[PDB]
């Protein structure tokens, strides 16, 4: 994955957002790399570093650890979203942003054809993102941990409208409920403590990539 000079296409998208890993310092009790390095040796098909509020690290210190989180994307051959931080994302040189419901629009414009993830709770939302430009859309909360618990309903009246955006659900999603949202027609499922707060990461990551390639062949 490197500097992109077109627009990431569905089906690659698609793949990628499989077992997509979110994580923040204050989202584990162990170390913040390492859970990051054995997510990524387990399975996890792409990453979002997520680093803020709470006691979350600020300034130059929240930069080298996403310099550090990077890196290890990169050694495992997988890609670095960032999370809100346009300016980060381009001076590390990600692979994308993810924002919530920001403006989509000028989001694109500023970061050229890197890939872009928006949040996305409503129908009109979904359709917004779309024509803003979203590479992927990121529906929920499907499960309870702000937003309103909503399960696959959405997920499923996106695809009942004919519409193939690339999805990958979010909210409360664990190994024990996440085949649903891929029955429901995502393309994948987001996850945070699943894997940041088990005690291994590693075997974690490797189950939930093992569930869902089987559930999105069977469905």
């Amino acid at each position: 994955h490197g500097i992109r000079m077109t627009r990431i296409s569905r089906e690659m998208m698609k793949e990628l957002l499989s077992v997509y890993f979110i994580m923040g310092s204050n989202n584990t009790k162990a170390d913040p790399v390492t859970v990051v390095q054995k997510a990524l040796k387990g399975g996890a098909t792409l990453y979002q570093f997520r680093e803020k509020g709470g006691d979350a690290l600020t300034g130059e210190a929240r930069i080298k650890f996403a310099e550090k989180a990077q890196a290890a994307c990169r050694e495992a051959g997988v890609p670095f979203i960032v999370n809100d931080d346009v300016e980060l994302a381009l001076n590390l040189k990600a692979d994308g942003i993810h924002i919530g419901q920001a403006n989509a629009k000028e989001v694109r414009a500023a970061i050229g054809d890197m890939i872009l993830g928006v949040a996305a709770h409503t129908m009109s939302e979904v359709k917004q993102a779309e024509e803003d430009g979203a590479d992927y859309v990121g529906l929920g909360p499907i499960y309870p941990t702000t937003r309103a618990v909503q399960g696959v309903s959405l997920i499923e009246a996106v695809r009942r409208q004919g519409i193939s955006i690339p999805i990958v659900g979010i909210g409360g999603i664990t190994i024990d409920n996440a085949a649903p949202v891929i029955q429901a027609g995502a393309d994948g499922v987001s996850m945070i403590s699943a894997i940041s707060q088990a005690e291994d990461p590693e075997s974690a990551a490797r189950k939930f990539r093992e569930e869902i390639q089987t559930y999105k062949t069977g469905r």
